[PDB]
């Protein structure tokens, strides 16, 4: 029910130079817009991007994209599946730039691949203004995994872009799902250490980060802005953070692969404690004590609860807060210390 549109500006491309695009389901009565950034890791040199092109080509190219996609979770148009924003205009932006949505570089005689993630978002926003976004009251930029980090890197640029295009009434907000990572010590050492790979990626991609964060960390240190707890305080747009306390991707880059003995037990408990600590001053957040990865486009996303409140409810309470609320909380972080100490955790 979401229909493919390739970008009219065909200079804004996926990795291999094919045009980027978006899937759109309009809702005629609605002034709410949901733009969702797909995730799927990244690549950061010629050799690992070549490998990704062999076996993950849909993440690098639009050549084989289907004409439609079915919206699931927060992208579902059915109230039964999506209590939050079922009647919104929905946009799914495929991740085909392998750059955590940060890149601003074209394929050229010096570049085998194009890394245009940041420009893809800008161009989607620009072309949507002629399809009804000009009349929007709220634009929620959402995303899972690398797309969740992409929200953090791009939400304020979308707000700046709309302001400079003459649309200061559109309220831009962010929803970052499973994109809030820690640059912590690995349980065992190896690469991968995400700090080093992101450092190399930014140079390979011509990656860009939000301006205030860039000005804090300065040249050569912009990799810091890919880490939510560092970039979030620099952002002006309201951002709701969704993060499993024991995220599978975090554990993977930490070289944890699950009878747990004391060293690993303490490692996992300390990871949950550190994640919880970084969310202490994030007023809008949903952080269940589960070992999982992504939530908001999963069909059963309504099932998990923190302190008896589901994520669709928390997001609705967030909406109300942006118009504390009795019985409508927006800060929901588990305090129990082990995966699945919350009984509503996904089953697998
Ligand atoms: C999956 C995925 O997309 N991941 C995992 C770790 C990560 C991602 C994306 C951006 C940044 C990071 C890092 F560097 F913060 F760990
Ligand atoms: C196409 O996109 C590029 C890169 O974002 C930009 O420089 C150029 O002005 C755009 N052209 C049109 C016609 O939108």
């Amino acid at each position: 029910d979401l229909r493919l549109h390739l970008l009219l500006n065909t200079s804004v491309t996926c990795n291999d130079g094919s045009p980027a695009g978006y899937y759109l389901k309009e809702s005629r009565g609605s002034r709410r817009w949901l733009l969702f950034l797909e995730g799927g890791w990244y690549c950061f040199n010629r050799e690992n991007c070549d490998s990704r092109y062999d076996t993950m080509r849909r993440l690098m190219s639009s050549r084989d994209w289907p004409r439609t996609r079915t919206g699931t979770g927060i992208l579902s148009s059915q109230p039964e599946e999506n209590p939050y924003w079922w009647n919104a205009n929905m946009v799914f932006i495929p991740y085909c730039s392998s750059d955590v949505w940060s890149g601003a570089s074209s394929k050229s005689e010096k570049n085998e691949y194009a890394f245009m993630g940041a420009l893809i978002i800008q161009e989607v926003v620009r072309e949507l203004l002629g399809r009804g976004l000009s009349g929007a009251k709220v634009l929620l930029l959402a995303g899972s995994s690398a797309g969740g980090t992409g929200v953090l890197l791009n939400v304020d640029r979308v707000a700046e872009q709309l302001e400079k295009l003459g649309y200061p009434a559109i309220q831009v907000r962010g929803l970052a799902d499973s994109g809030w990572f820690l640059d912590n010590k690995q349980y065992r050492h190896t690469c991968c250490a995400p700090t080093e790979a992101i450092r190399r990626g930014i140079r390979y991609w011509n990656g860009v980060v939000p301006e205030r964060c860039r000005r804090q960390f300065q040249e050569g240190e912009e990799w810091n802005c890919f880490f939510g707890y560092k970039v979030y305080p620099t952002l002006r747009s309201p951002v709701f953070v969704v993060q499993w306390l024991f995220d599978e991707a975090q554990l993977t880059v930490d070289n944890v692969h699950l009878p747990v003995q004391e060293g690993l037990r303490l490692y996992i408990q300390n990871l949950g404690r550190e994640l919880r600590h970084t969310l202490k001053d994030v007023p809008a957040s949903f952080a269940p004590a589960c070992l999982s990865h992504e939530i908001i486009i999963r069909s059963h996303w309504t099932d998990v609860q923190v302190k008896g409140t589901s994520l669709p409810r928390a997001l609705h309470c967030w909406d109300r807060s942006l118009h504390p609320l009795k019985g409508c909380p927006v800060h929901l972080v588990d305090s129990c210390p082990w995966p699945h100490c919350n009984p509503s955790c996904p089953t697998g």
